[PDB]
């Protein structure tokens, strides 16, 4: 009446066969989970990495949270507790909120509680979480390799499950990115307690995310398919407008809490779970997820890209410039460098790249018939790979180039994108020259690589 929990996202418990490799079984239970957005995976029962550190070794520093719902809130970017002191402080703020023992409290009234508090003026609920990329300071809560490393550790290293190993398997695609993305390639680690929250977002790139707790109290999810990600912007605008303000900067993006019955009621289908320690939640391509922490909780996170993400990679890229958003990294200088390397490429992976290959000749084909149609003659090779990314964004549209731009000597350093090239200055077109990373003709043998390889 007050909050109807949504219904069950769906829960998979793959046999130890179909759980070794994690790129076959997201790939197989993509048809079901694509239409939830988010899913739960339970481990094989002796699938059991070890857990095992000094809390009073580990520290952080704090971030402080406030809970209105509507209110914004800016992404993270990559004072002091020790897990030990946030773990006191975490245990007291829910014990002492509910006048229960700490572990107590049932799941759902946390979460009938906490939709009741976000939308109460009156209530003025702050709380602090650690979010992070490992360092010395707190590392990794999977085996990394360095000391001597357990038996049990050893297991555990090499594991497709481990999430430091994601990004780099064979069939994971964001793997040899060269770029530094360090903050979309490096897993998270997230340091939770009662109420502390996750603002609804997708990932950037519209990438995967793959989530595990490693120990604590439960982490409540919602989440969307990537279908209806449209149809959740547009709920939103409606209602936070201000959240949608074109943004200065990847570090200015706005995000907030919105309670999902408000989605359902605006038909958007919306799933939820409660992840518990040892379980993994999967996130699909451009599905909105949020959250909240039932209490005293670590979790570690991180993107990647499978073979099947590929075109939603260059879809996305498209949809960054047509609303002006920052990228990441340049989608193109990923498929150039992985069909430079098609000779070690998985063979499926080399299918999949020609394909997204194909379709960006096409396209870069045409963008520069038309801007040698405006009058753009002179041209020069240049290896974009060599700047700096704030060093080659569109001025329009803040794509980051990698094909092509337009310069002009006008406005030394500057780069128009090629759907842009009315934008940089107000000289004519003779004056300005076609940068290129490659030419047709270098391009195509680099697609025929790809194709020789996937046979
Ligand atoms: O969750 C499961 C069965 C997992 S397999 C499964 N799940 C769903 C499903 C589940 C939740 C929401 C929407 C669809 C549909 C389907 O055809 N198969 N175990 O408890
Ligand atoms: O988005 C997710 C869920 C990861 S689980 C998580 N995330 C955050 C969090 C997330 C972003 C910024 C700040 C905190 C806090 C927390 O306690 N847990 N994966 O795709
Ligand atoms: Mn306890
Ligand atoms: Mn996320
Ligand atoms: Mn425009
Ligand atoms: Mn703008
Ligand atoms: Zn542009
Ligand atoms: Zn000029």
């Amino acid at each position: 009446s007050m909050f109807l929990p949504p219904p069950e996202c769906p829960v998979f418990e793959p046999s130890w066969e179909e759980f070794a490799d994690p790129f076959a079984f997201i790939h197989k239970i993509r048809p079901i989970a694509e239409q939830t957005g988010i899913c739960k995976v339970r481990p094989p029962p002796d699938w059991q990495p070890p857990f095992a550190c000094d809390v009073d070794k580990l520290h952080f520093t704090p971030r402080i949270q406030r809970l209105n719902e509507l209110e914004a809130q800016t992404r993270v970017k990559l004072r002091d507790y020790t897990l030990r002191t946030f773990g006191e402080m975490a245990d007291a703020f829910k014990s002492d909120y509910f006048n229960m023992p700490v572990h107590m409290v049932p799941t759902e009234l946390v979460e009938k509680e906490f939709w009741r508090l976000v939308s109460t003026i009156e209530e003025d609920v702050t709380v602090e979480y650690g979010a992070d990329i490992a360092s010395k300071e707190f590392g990794s809560g999977f085996p990394v390799r360095d000391i001597k490393l357990s038996p049990e550790e050893e297991e555990y290293l090499d594991s497709g499950w481990n999430l430091n190993n994601m990004p780099v398997m064979e069939q994971s695609v964001l793997a040899h990115i060269t770029a530094d993305i360090c903050g979309m390639k490096l897993p998270w680690l997230y340091v939770g307690m009662c109420f502390s929250s996750f603002c609804w977002h997708i990932e950037d790139h519209w990438s995967y995310s793959i989530n595990y707790l490693h120990w604590g109290e439960p982490k409540t999810w919602y989440g969307v398919p990537g279908y209806a990600a449209e149809q959740l912007e547009n709920v939103m605008k409606k209602l936070a407008p201000e959240l949608f303000v074109s943004q200065p900067d990847l570090l200015h993006q706005l995000v907030t809490i919105m309670n999902p019955n408000t989605l359902m009621t605006h038909e958007v289908p919306v799933y939820r779970t409660n992840q518990c320690a040892g379980e993994f939640v999967i996130t699909f391509p451009r599905a909105y997820h949020s959250g909240f922490n039932q209490g005293f909780n670590f979790a570690e996170a991180v993107n990647f890209c499978t073979v099947d993400w590929l075109p939603l990679g260059r879809q996305c890229v498209e949809h960054y410039r047509l609303l002006h958003r920052y990228c990441v990294f340049s989608h193109d200088e990923m498929i150039c460098k992985m069909a430079s390397k098609a000779d070690v490429l998985d063979v499926v992976v080399a299918s999949t790249v020609q394909k997204d290959m194909a379709i960006m000749i096409e396209d870069e084909k045409a963008l520069r018939e038309t801007v040698r149609k405006l009058g753009v003659i002179d041209s020069e090779r240049m290896d974009f790979e060599l700047l700096p990314d704030d060093e080659r964004q569109c001025v329009k549209c803040k794509t980051t180039c990698f094909m092509s731009a337009i310069s002009c000597s006008c406005k030394p350093g500057l780069l128009v994108c090629l759907h842009h090239v009315k934008e940089l200055c107000s000289c004519p077109p003779y004056k300005y020259k076609l940068r290129y990373r490659y030419t047709l003709d270098d391009l195509y043998p680099m697609m025929n690589a790809l194709k020789l390889r996937a046979e």
